[PDB]
């Protein structure tokens, strides 16, 4: 599914993001944007063999398993297929782990770029929320 820029920030507040970790509803918007263009069935492949999964480009070195990521590990106990669904709960759920991992937002290089610092509110303006 492609969400609507509103229509994700509805849905990542309804899920617990607003302020999780200390990050606004417009971080997570923004880091989505960038990292997905709001588009659940995103995938990208990495140099290293690991691949990123969903709205929120999870990655299966790490946070999911998907089989052909060899010496990795699975720390959000998912399929890395969940991250792709249209009901966004296992990125969420996933997203929560990895933001309390130690480098906040930074484990998203999209967000540490183009989103940090910036005036991340706008991703959420104008939105019955």
């Amino acid at each position: 599914k492609v969400f609507g820029r509103c229509e994700l920030a509805a849905a990542m507040k309804r899920h617990g993001l607003d302020n999780y970790r200390g990050y606004s509803l417009g971080n997570w918007v923004c880091a989505a944007k960038f990292e997905s263009n709001f588009n659940t069935q995103a995938t990208n492949r990495n140099t290293d063999g690991s691949t990123d999964y969903g709205i929120l480009q999870i990655n299966s070195r790490w946070w999911c398993n998907d089989g052909r990521t060899p010496g990795s590990r699975n720390l959000c106990n998912i399929p890395c297929s969940a991250l792709l669904s249209s009901d966004i709960t296992a990125s969420v759920n996933c997203a929560k782990k990895i933001v309390s991992d130690g480098n906040g937002m930074n484990a998203w290089v999209a967000w540490r770029n183009r989103c940090k610092g910036t005036d991340v509110q706008a991703w959420i303006r104008g939105c019955r929320l």
